[PDB]
């Protein structure tokens, strides 16, 4: 299951309720084709890795969160453990996404 985030408070609350778990956040936009192409694979990871928390943030819904997160290229994947950012990259690269998860979990 992928968390759909629709405020900065929900984002912060999610990072807090994570406990010690890896949190993976997909920042995407509706105009970003590859963002829409990777979305099912993103959902698959959330079903596969029930141990890891997956969130989606749409940058035009959550402009504050998008700005604060210093997002530049769509999609961007950020990774958190205990409220701290422990990884980031951009681009719809499935293999890299999963590899990154396995390094951080």
């Amino acid at each position: 299951m992928v968390k759909q985030i629709e405020s900065k408070t929900a984002f912060q609350e999610a990072l807090d309720a994570a406990g010690d778990k890896l949190v993976v956040v997909d920042f995407s936009a509706t105009w970003c084709g590859p963002c829409k192409m990777i979305k099912p694979f993103f959902h698959s990871l959330s079903e596969k890795y029930s141990n890891v928390i997956f969130l989606e943030v749409d940058v035009d819904d959550c402009q504050d969160v998008a700005s604060e997160s210093e997002v530049k290229s769509m999609p961007t994947f950020q990774f958190f453990k205990k409220g701290q950012k422990v990884g980031e990259f951009s681009g719809a690269n499935k293999e890299k996404l999963e590899a990154t998860i396995n390094e951080l979990v």
